This record gives C-alpha cells, sequence and structure tokens, in this order.
C-alpha cells in the first residue's frame, strides 16, 4: 500500500519496528490498518520527542515498552512515588514533576480529543497533553511540562508529516479516518 511505504520512508526504522510490534500485540495488521499504521508511528515519535526535552534522567517512558513490562514500571512508580496506579497505561511518567502523562496527537479540534481523553481516565492525577496536525496544543491546568522550544519541535515535526501526505494525496483518507 502507498500509505505503507510513505511511512517507511517518513519514521526512522526503529519507530517503525516498535510501532509494528505494538500492533501485532493487539492483532492489528499495519499492511491493511494503514493508518492506523501512520497514527501509530506518529503518537510514537511525539513520546520520544517530548521525552528528548527536559532533564536527561526526566522522564520514564512508558510507551514503547510491552503491556507487561510497561506495567512493571507503572507498578514500580506507584510503590516508589506513593502517586496511585492509573486504570489504564499512560506514556510518561514525570519524575520533576511526579505525575503520570497521556500523550495525544490529533486530527481533528485539540479541545476535542482532549475532552475525549479526559472523561476516559478520571485518575484526575494523570496529566494529559494533547499535540494537533496542525499547530494547537492542550494540556492539563495549562502546564505544558516542557519549555516552548521543545513543544515547538513537535508542532513543526507533526506539520511536515500533514504536508507530506497531503503532497502523495493519503492525507484526507487519513483525516476522515480516526
Ligand atoms: C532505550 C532504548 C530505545 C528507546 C527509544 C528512544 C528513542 C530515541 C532514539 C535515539 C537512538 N535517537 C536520538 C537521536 C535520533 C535517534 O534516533 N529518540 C529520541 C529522538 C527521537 C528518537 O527516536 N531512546 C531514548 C534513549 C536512547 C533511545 O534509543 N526506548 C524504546 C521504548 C523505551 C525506550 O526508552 N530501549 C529501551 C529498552 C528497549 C529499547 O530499545
Ligand atoms: C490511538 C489510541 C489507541 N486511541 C491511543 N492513543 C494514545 O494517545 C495512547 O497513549 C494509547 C495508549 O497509550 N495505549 C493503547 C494501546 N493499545 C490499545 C489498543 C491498541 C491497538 N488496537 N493498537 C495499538 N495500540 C493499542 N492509545
Ligand atoms: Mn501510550
Ligand atoms: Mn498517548
Amino acid at each position: 500500500s502507498h500509505m505503507e511505504d510513505f511511512v517507511r520512508q517518513c519514521f526512522n526504522p526503529m519507530i517503525v519496528e516498535l510501532a509494528e510490534k505494538a500492533m501485532k500485540e493487539y492483532g492489528e495488521d499495519p499492511k491493511i490498518e494503514t493508518n492506523k499504521f501512520a497514527a501509530t508511528c506518529t503518537h510514537l515519535e511525539v513520546c520520544f520527542m517530548y521525552s528528548d526535552g527536559g532533564s536527561k534522567h526526566r522522564f520514564e517512558i512508558i510507551e514503547g515498552r510491552d503491556r507487561i513490562m510497561a506495567w512493571t514500571v507503572v507498578n514500580s512508580i506507584c510503590n516508589t512515588t506513593g502517586v496511585e496506579k492509573p486504570k489504564f497505561l499512560p506514556d510518561l511518567y514525570d519524575y520533576k514533576e511526579n505525575r503520570f502523562i497521556e500523550i495525544g496527537v490529533t486530527r481533528r479540534e485539540v479541545h476535542i480529543y482532549y475532552l475525549e481523553k479526559a472523561n476516559k481516565i478520571k485518575s484526575e492525577k494523570t496529566h494529559i497533553h494533547i499535540f494537533s496536525f496542525t499547530g494547537e496544543e492542550m494540556a492539563t491546568k495549562a502546564d505544558y511540562t516542557l519549555d516552548e522550544e521543545s513543544r515547538a519541535r513537535i508542532k513543526t515535526r507533526l506539520f511536515t508529516i500533514r504536508q507530506e501526505m497531503a503532497s502523495r494525496s493519503l492525507w484526507d483518507s487519513f483525516r476522515q479516518s480516526e
């Protein structure tokens, strides 16, 4: 599929392999679920750019691990810090702020996805940070965790991915499929 080749020429190879394992872990095939394939890679890259901002030992990366191992770290973070165990696996834990973070990448309005992410968690303490494919962003308590320059990089990369999909005529199917 054309989407499949774009995702392979767009994201770095380890991001692609890490997405595949995340897909195969839930039965989804990147070769037919190609739109979900571009979404998992985009979400994976944002989480790794996000942890790249801040101090060296600031973030414990929960995403990209396998479910049992990912929970193993979450239970480890909880008993270490006393923070409540979330109902769903988050993406990162902020050692600087002592809270889990849920990263979200949207193709609709950032205000709708966060509203969609907020009622699902109900965990209150879990921080939520949302980015769009157009440059906006929305975070719990208006606390954006990272500095403006690190968030500007993520927004820049998202719009580049958005442009490259459109120049290849795959953006409309990607947008109209979320
Ligand atoms: Mn996740
Ligand atoms: Mn997420």
